[PDB]
């Protein structure tokens, strides 16, 4: 009954930086061709949509943020093959688009059509399916998950198994799968190697996971809260460190405590300074250090490429380097398999409407991963 | 014989920086246990010893520099076992260990023994094998090969081939192997990919050089003085840009050629400019770049962490990444069974005794490599 038409529906609006969310009715546009209507079921809040909040990250506002869900498919635009109305999906913030020169490589995930690097907060078309008081209202990486329904393009959402619990599933849509990918597939950590991991968030939580499964001997969690330790043991971290404990700077603590440097770094917090940290705390000829965290807007590092003359390699990627839509849904199938656990990246649940106290959870450090329910 | 005894030999003291090498008599002591005294056939004048001279690298003066050599074994110390007089050997300003942690990995090549660092100016002892006008001499590197006589740790030396012509050998002990194992260990280029090298100087050529082995389809060399682009051309150079001829920066030039980044990037020069626009024309999601050059002493880059975050991957390299005892040998080898050439390198061939005049020819823009013959 809703197919072709335009959807009256709430979603949490961000009308400026530094301020509460407005839970707030929205008009949502009919998909057009090789779009697709989704009802939204689950999403979690992640670190980057609090980034929008506070100005770390910038897009363009006002706008509906919100990436790492899952939902059910509402309808259908012309010309799209990939998803039907009822299947369960994954929004997909970095798209597969599969015919770039990105997605034809056989490593590169960081697809062209995407909409993070100059962030427009459009659809692929350059228009924008949100009403809200009239105005138009900016769509956030291609997903704008933070609403009942929402519209994307073909090319950022993934067909997931039928059988899927959303509200579990909705973090492959980012957390898990970046931390995860991270180690895995970007670090490409190696069994008997020792790994320090800086962040112990939901992405960093992931991260370690990845370490351990790819039989990281050792796994040192890096956090200026001791609070995230217990987590990150059980998950396997078999030490973990507080910076704030030392004297000395902790990249010459890890460097003594691996007995030279790790193997493989990780910088899961989005801060300058511990990205050249990391870096300087893997091994100075042979380490590999991965920047996961996002840094605040049009901010330069400064570092000493000696560091990287010795011997190490320094690399970064999105959504754990995965190709997203060939991704997600093995993802799925594996977490259905019991390959991986989501449970402890869930810390709190809460239904949509209560989105401003799940923020509220996550910026004073008790939470990992609040899942909103729709 | 001289063998047991002090040698009194021709060498070129830098007494300090930023004046002409002074040829004159040194006392060179026999080599004490696990060392071997070698005398020089041939030495290369690289822009590293170069940036001892200006102060762009810090090591302890007065000092015998040189390190890209070849010679004959003239005498060994107790428990020497893998050289003996006669031999034709080249230096490593590489050790190679074999014992320590890096030596022992599948990739890693910064033997833990260096003098690179942190350098001492000594043998591994923490002492000198030369004396000039009553005053101790530093070593640079375990090597100092602007001398008729130097003495080397055992693992700072290979032997090579007993039939190998010094006189183009000695460029394996530095500029060709760097740049050759630049491009196929440590980038490891691959077929069809599109390259573009920072630097036409011997380093950046034997770059080219490796690019081409590989089977990159382009190959873009980048330098100020066009006057190299010949020579890169016929090393493998698909074509040349100078960065002054362009009213826009050359990374946005190399992207624009590529059709959205190179797939390899090298920095063969030493500024820190470059290690950042090498960096950055390289593909965002999927690229690589490798720094190769020295960069001045003590001085930090500046950059934008996003250029890693989309999937960039940066490294560095001593020596090509090539663990160098096990490697040299098999490169002298491979020399003789014609897989590769050293003449493009060599532009001109000078006595010993004329080292300022092959450093002047270096400066001015002239040379690529001057072998000087003892
Ligand atoms: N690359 C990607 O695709 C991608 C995906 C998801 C998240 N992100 C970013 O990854 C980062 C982590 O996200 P998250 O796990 O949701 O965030 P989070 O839950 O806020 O976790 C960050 C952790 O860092 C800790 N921390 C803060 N400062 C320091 C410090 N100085 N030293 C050590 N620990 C510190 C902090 O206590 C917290 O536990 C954020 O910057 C995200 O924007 C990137
Ligand atoms: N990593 C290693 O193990 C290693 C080994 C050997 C050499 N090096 C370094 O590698 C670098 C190159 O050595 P080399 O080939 O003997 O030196 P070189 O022969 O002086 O060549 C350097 C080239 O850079 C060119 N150049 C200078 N400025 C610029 C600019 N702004 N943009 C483009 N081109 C420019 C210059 O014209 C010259 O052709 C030096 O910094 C060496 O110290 C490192
Ligand atoms: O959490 C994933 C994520 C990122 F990794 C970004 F780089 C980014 F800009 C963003 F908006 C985002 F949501
Ligand atoms: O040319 C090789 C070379 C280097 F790569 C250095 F990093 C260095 F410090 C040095 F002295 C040197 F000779
Ligand atoms: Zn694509
Ligand atoms: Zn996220
Ligand atoms: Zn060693
Ligand atoms: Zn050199």
């Amino acid at each position: 009954s809703t197919a072709g038409k335009v959807i009256k529906c709430k979603a949490a609006v961000l009308w400026e930086e530094k301020k509460p969310f407005s839970i707030e009715e929205v008009e949502v546009a009919p998909p057009k061709a090789h779009e697709v209507r989704i009802k939204m079921v689950a999403t979690g809040i992640c670190r980057s949509d609090d980034h929008v909040v506070s100005g770390t990250l910038v897009t363009p506002l006002p706008v509906i943020a919100g990436h790492e869900a899952a939902g059910i498919v509402e309808s259908i635009g012309e010309g799209v093959t990939t998803v039907r109305p009822g299947d369960k999906v994954i929004p997909l913030f970095t798209p597969q688009c599969g015919k770039c020169r990105v997605c034809k490589h056989p490593e590169g995930n960081f697809c062209l059509k995407n909409d993070l690097s100059m962030p427009r907060g459009t659809m692929q078309d350059g228009t924008s399916r949100f009403t809200c008081r009239g105005k138009p209202i900016h769509h956030f990486l291609g997903t704008s998950t933070f609403s009942q329904y929402t519209v994307v393009d073909e090319i950022s959402v993934a067909k997931i198994d039928a059988a899927s619990p959303l509200e579990k599933v909705c973090l492959i849509g980012c957390g898990f799968s970046t931390g995860y990918g991270s180690a895995v597939k970007v670090a490409k950590v190696t069994q008997g190697s020792t790994c320090a991991v800086f962040g112990l968030g939901g992405v960093g939580l992931s991260v370690i996971m990845g370490c351990k499964a790819a039989g990281a001997a050792r796994i040192i969690g890096v956090d200026i809260n001791k609070d995230k330790f217990a987590k990150a043991k059980e998950v396997g971290a078999t030490e973990c460190v507080n910076p704030q404990d030392y004297k000395k700077p902790i990249q010459e603590v890890l460097t003594e405590m691996s007995n030279g440097g790790v193997d493989f770094s990780f910088e899961v917090i989005g801060r300058l300074d511990t990205m050249v940290t990391a870096l300087s705390c893997c091994q100075e000829a042979y380490g590999v250090s991965v920047i996961v965290g996002v840094p605040p807007d049009s901010q330069n590092l400064s570092m000493n490429p000696m560091l990287l003359l010795s011997g190490r390699t320094w690399k970064g990627a999105i959504f754990g380097g995965l190709k997203s839509k060939d991704s997600v849904p093995k993802l799925v199938a594996d977490f259905m398999a019991k390959k991986f656990a989501l449970d402890p990246l869930i810390t709190h649940v809460l239904p949509f409407e209560k989105i401003n106290e799940g923020f509220d959870l996550l910026r004073s450090g008790e939470s990992i991963r609040t899942i909103l329910t729709f």
